[PDB]
């Protein structure tokens, strides 16, 4: 077993919730343009 998280952990860790996490990874790269959180 070389890899660790090749978007297919034999379905033994969070069935449906892959992209949902990416949404959080891009959430910041979505508001940074329209107006990154800052005052």
């Amino acid at each position: 077993p070389d890899k660790d998280f090749i978007v297919n952990p034999s379905d033994l860790v969070l069935d449906n919730k892959a992209a949902l996490r990416d949404y959080l990874r891009q959430i910041n790269e979505y508001f940074a343009i329209i107006g990154r959180p800052r005052f």
